[PDB]
Order: structure tokens, then sequence, then C-alpha cells
């Protein structure tokens, strides 16, 4: 088993693949796509920063071209997770 | 809501630095003590997988060899995502 780690892994999976549903993205999402996760996931409110959002967001799909592939959004989730470096160090 | 994401994110991110605590606190985890990581956190009953574990420790480490890096492991937790495509279905 992996209860711990696999409800957390899932949570990432079940997030993606919610929004893959959008347009049936299969293991991927698309640029915009992914904007409608972080609007709907990340509810900044500040809207103003949604600057940042599209730098992110062209971060993640740049991985492959105009879509986050599944992989690439794990990966940047850690990228993510190490600029949020707080959370790493406690 | 960003809750969902964030605990998620946090437990891979807490299993990590909980390890690497041992060493000391860095964004790098080593071979051996990743195993120590798996066996605790990942409860694989099936212990005869051990095979297997040391084989995935390999792909882990083989980053550079000697240790698995933060940003590696969280993509490898994305490959290993991908292999439970299961969850990706569904």
């Amino acid at each position: 088993m992996a209860s711990p780690l696999d409800q957390a892994i899932g949570l990432l999976i079940g997030i993606f693949h919610k929004y893959s549903g959008k347009e049936g993205d299969k293991h991927t999402l698309s640029k915009k796509e992914l904007k409608e996760l972080i609007q709907k996931e990340l509810t900044i409110g500040s809207k103003l920063q949604d600057a940042e959002i599209v730098k992110l967001m062209d971060d993640l799909d740049r991985n492959k071209d105009q879509e986050v592939n599944f992989q690439e959004y794990i990966t940047f989730l850690g990228a993510l997770a190490m600029i949020y470096n707080e959370a790493l160090k406690g």
C-alpha cells in the first residue's frame, strides 16, 4: 500500500483529469485550459496577478509547445513547490 | 480552492523533507534513504517486490547516481503516476 501518498498524487491527477475533461484532453492540458485550472483551483481573487499567471502558464505549456503534458504538469508543480521553498524547509 | 492541492503537494514535500532531514535540510535525498522513505511511506506488504524497489531506486537516483534530487523526485512521481494510468483514466 501507499495510501497517504496515493491520495496526494491522486489529488494532482484528479485536478488534472477533471480539467482535461473540459475538452477531453486525454493526459494533457491545453495552455488556456491550464489557466482555467489555475483560476478555479488557485482562487487568486486579486486577478491583477493574471500577468504572473500567464508567465507561469507559458512556463507550464512551453514543455510541449501549446499544451502541458501530465508529467510536465507534475514536474512544474515540483518547480512550484521549490519556488514555495518555505514549504520545502518547513 | 487552493487548500486541496496545497495539502497534496505538501504531502509529497513533507514525505521528501522528512527523509532528507536525516542527512540535513536539503532538497536532495540519498538512494538508500529513498528506499527507507519507500519502505515506510509506500508500505508494500509484498516485500518480494524489493528487486523492483531497487530498480525504482536506481531510476530515482540515476538523475546523478548518488542521490535523488527534489525536482527529479517530483518528476519521477509523475512517471509513477503515469504508470498508475488507471488513476489518470479515472
